[PDB]
């Protein structure tokens, strides 16, 4: 499933992740949009092996498991395809884990990169939240 900007905003605003942490819906949303297109079955190689999946793009070095990285940790205890569902609960959840980790968004390149000191708040703005 594709989302729309507002769509998403609203889905994780009610999954909990205004400000969770610190980080303002703008955050997530900008997020999603430059590591998935807001594409819930993106999935992309890394060059280590490993393989990025979801609207979050999640790793499944350490957060999932994919039967396919060796010596993988499975820290958010889920399949990565799990991941791929047009119900973002567990991509939710499991981003949750990841950003109380300790190094923040930082976690993601693309949020690192691309949203980082912008404005944020564009993302969601024409929102009926």
């Amino acid at each position: 499933k594709v989302f729309g900007r507002c769509e998403l905003a609203a889905a994780m605003k009610r999954h909990g992740l205004d400000n969770y942490r610190g980080y303002s819906l703008g955050n997530w949303v900008c997020a999603a949009k430059f590591e998935s297109n807001f594409n819930t079955q993106a999935t992309n190689r890394n060059t280590d092996g490993s393989t990025d999946y979801g609207i979050l793009q999640i790793n499944s070095r350490w957060w999932c498991n994919d039967g396919r990285t060796p010596g993988s940790r499975n820290l958010c205890n889920i399949p990565c395809s799990a991941l791929l569902s047009s119900d973002i609960t567990a991509s939710v959840n499991c981003a949750k884990k990841i950003v109380s980790d300790g190094n923040g968004m930082n976690a993601w390149v693309a949020w690192r990169n691309r949203c980082k000191g912008t404005d944020v708040q564009a993302w969601i703005r024409g929102c009926r939240l």
